[PDB]
């Protein structure tokens, strides 16, 4: 059991960790996405000639637009990985746990978190890509052959209700603590030292979506709740990878994403 | 929004309610299975199982045994639907929300309590059948041959988790309520009685579970994260019916029995 001032406390330090390791904030993208800014409006990918057009005017070859636009997600993930570990280091408590499960947590929490912070990139119409610099309409990514067509709808699902609930960023810097610092992943040797961390988390949140949401009934709840939809997208997403895999055999992952979906 | 008074309420209505449902409660079954009492009849091996159907008579019970296991299953599953349904009557606004969600409602919610409820009557050693005279250990269950020694076990793993939170039945009456009126049941036609009714009941539980439970921090969170086990062992679930259906045809019964069980 946490005091108030401490917990706002850690509230303010993860706040502030997440806008040192995260380049693009909710914040941004919606003001990006809203528009009412001429020097913020970014190019629209829709069809097959404005893509062409978009590395032209975006910048960041011989291969097939639907693979092109998936190898760009396995990288702009990659970075998301990078970005998402250095994030977790600065969760006091977290640098200090055994490593075998620091890498545990992250191999799990890694997607769950991805596809979280993607909902502040996307409406229902499409997502924010390049740094903000793109969008690339939702319709357009439903038109891709093969199995890459179905890639992304899962994930506009997700944040079409994710996004009603109206987070701002200090409220999802609390919550992706929370889902790093679970204690179920399979796997993990010190349950304990992790579930006390994930105490404080919990505690933290649930302050901080009383005071900056204080008419919002129950969001801590709700909030909660919309945990069950991320792993479903994570498996969801796990199974397509696999269909790839056995189907192009031309294409090729990452290392530090070949590691996180082994098992 | 609600006044404490209100939820305190609330919870004794849905607490009394639950008993009037459920015949073997939590309490009741927590006495048998820790020694807290006529012993139940324990089934452990092939021997014991067929002795048990003759002196107590089991209903689900009564082919091949790993299957006839398997159809027992199904059959108490299938009373359980009718308890739990009878229970929702009883929460408040439950029955004046349209009827066709009230039906979609509990068709993707009964699952869930199911599980819930079934970890009440599990220990890490076995289960209580029968309303509570018998005990099939979980070594004779993960024994059985095929698919249907994986089938068991992920509700063993589940409940001993699960069990771990030392929730009580005042706990679980006003958690089982809050699973069925969950607005994002696919084809619901007015989600908003259904949250609003949820909202209630998730004040209800979280009062109930601090001053029931004071020295368990943020054991609220924890039971709120359960449902994210809950949701991936229904899921898990219905993948083993859709193996079973497909590979063994040892399993069709009367087509009359075929429709009850559907
Ligand atoms: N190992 C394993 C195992 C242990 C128990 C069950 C039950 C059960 C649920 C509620 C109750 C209760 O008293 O409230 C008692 C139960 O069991 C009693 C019993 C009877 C005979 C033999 C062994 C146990 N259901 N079930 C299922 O398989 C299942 C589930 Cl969870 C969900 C949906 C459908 C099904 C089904 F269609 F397939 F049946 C169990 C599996």
């Amino acid at each position: 059991h946490m005091e108030s001032a401490d917990l706002r406390a850690l509230a303010k330090h993860l706040y502030d960790s997440y806008i040192k390791s995260f380049p693009l904030t909710k914040a941004k993208a919606r003001a990006i996405l809203t528009g009412k800014t001429t020097d913020k409006s970014p190019f629209v990918i829709y069809d097959m000639n404005s893509l062409m057009m978009g590395e032209d005017k975006i910048k960041f070859q011989s291969k097939e637009v639907a693979i092109r636009i998936f190898q760009g997600c396995q990288f702009r993930s990659v970075e998301a990985v990078q970005e998402i570990t250095e994030y977790a280091k600065s969760i006091p408590g977290f640098v200090n746990l055994d490593l075998n499960d620091q890498v545990t947590l992250l191999k799990y929490g890694v997607h769950e978190i991805i596809y979280t912070m993607l909902a502040s990139l996307m409406n229902k119409d499409g997502v924010l890509i390049s740094e903000g610099q793109g969008f690339m309409t939702r319709e357009f990514l439903k038109s891709l052959r093969k199995p890459f067509g179905d890639f992304m709808e899962p994930k506009f699902e997700f944040a079409v209700k994710f996004n009603a609930l109206e987070l701002d960023d200090s409220d999802l810097a609390i919550f992706i603590a929370v889902i790093i610092l679970s204690g179920d992943r399979p796997g993990l040797l010190n349950v304990k030292p992790i579930e006390d961390i994930q105490d404080n988390l919990l505690q933290a949140l649930e302050l901080q979506l009383k005071l900056n949401h204080p008419e919002s009934s129950q969001l801590f709840a709700k909030l909660l709740q919309k945990m069950t939809d991320l792993r479903q997208i994570v498996t969801e997403h796990v199974q397509l990878l696999q269909v790839i895999k056995k189907t192009e055999t031309d294409m090729s992952l990452h290392p530090l994403l070949q590691e996180i979906y082994k098992d």
